[PDB]
């Protein structure tokens, strides 16, 4: 869930958001967060907090702790429709058998209104650099390469099951890159900026079957990050209104697209190049089949968001087809095909 304010979006894809469980404290209080590549804090629901989010959640409760440290320095983070603001404190944090030690996490004393009322997760637990977090939290992996957890291999990867008549959602790999998710070779790029995970795109391009010419976007090259903790494909504006149009998509109204689900069937691939090689996203990998107000709607997976510098952010949408490594030993993405 990217943070900043921003429109409210039409479909509300929280529902589909990724996530899994962390616990916190001794002993382990449980939780589930998102594993979000987008962000750089750690926030669970306090206990102290009475909202309505609070009540329907899970909450951390530091007088039950006997690791808990005091901290009490205020953050405030936004996201959209909705702000998170608390306090911080430490205790312990656990990520499946590793054992993170005096883990700075945000206590939220309040959380935003609707937006984020309708999770399926109680907080966020960011997985990007130090660099985009709010004063007085150090990210959660960062403390894992300190105190040694990941047997010197700083990285993590992350595999996304679309399929929803599976049981598995994926999996957050610390420490490790799994070959039984991918196959083929592995493609890196580099970091280009340390806050997100963010790196350089060669070209956005689509080829319709009932189309004259080619849609060539960013021609010139452009940035993008890869967020596990968005949902759909955002770009600039100006850029995906114009995919969008090419692929018969009508904009209606939070910078999301609506397609004819009766005209899905010729829908082209829309590729990504990066670092010279082509990352073709299917339609049937990009159309989002929702029901909303007792409609049944096809939701484009491409939606404009203006960014302070113009960005691409390539949430889950482009990254199910993929198994992404995220590695801090060489600042640099690696994204290979989904075994």
């Amino acid at each position: 869930i990217h943070e900043g304010p921003y429109p409210e979006p039409l479909v509300n894809l929280l529902d589909v958001v990724y996530y899994g469980p962390i616990s916190i404290g001794t002993p382990p209080q449980d939780f589930q967060v998102i594993f979000d590549t987008g962000s750089a804090n750690l926030w669970l629901p306090s206990s102290k907090c009475t909202t309505k989010y609070c009540l329907h959640h899970h909450r951390y409760d530091s007088s039950k702790s006997s690791t808990y440290e005091a901290d009490g320095r205020n953050f405030t983070i936004v996201y959209g429709s909705g702000n998170v603001e608390g306090f911080i404190s430490k205790d312990v944090c656990r990520i499946g058998s590793a054992k993170v030690s005096g883990q700075p996490l945000g206590e939220a004393l309040v959380v935003g209104g609707e937006s984020l009322l309708e999770a399926p997760f109680d907080g966020i637990l960011g997985l990007a650099y130090p660099s985009i977090a709010v004063d007085g939290v150090v990210p959660v992996f960062d403390n894992m390469m300190k105190q040694g957890l990941l047997g010197e291999q700083n990285v993590f990867s992350v595999y996304l099951n679309r399929d929803p008549s599976s049981k598995e959602g994926g999996e957050v790999l610390f420490g490790g890159i799994d070959h039984d998710h991918y196959k083929g070779s592995i493609t890196y790029v580099p970091v280009t900026a340390k806050g997100y995970w963010q790196f350089h795109v060669d070209g956005v391009k689509s080829v319709s079957a009932s189309k004259s010419a080619p849609e060539l976007l960013c021609k010139d090259g452009c940035e993008a990050i890869a967020n596990t903790g968005t949902s759909l494909i955002t770009g600039p504006p100006e850029e995906v209104d114009s995919l969008n149009q090419y692929l018969g998509g009508t904009k209606t109204e939070g910078g999301q697209y609506l397609l004819d689900c009766d005209k899905l069937e010729s829908l082209p691939n829309v590729t990504f190049t990066i670092s010279g090689k082509e990352f073709s996203l299917r339609s049937k990998d990009y159309v989002l089949k929702v029901n909303q107000q007792g409609q049944t709607l096809c939701v484009s997976g491409f939606m404009g968001l203006e960014m302070p510098q113009p960005l691409w952010i390539l949430g889950d949408v482009f990254l199910g087809p993929y198994y992404t490594i995220f590695d801090r030993d060489q600042d640099r993405v690696g994204f290979a095909e989904v075994a």
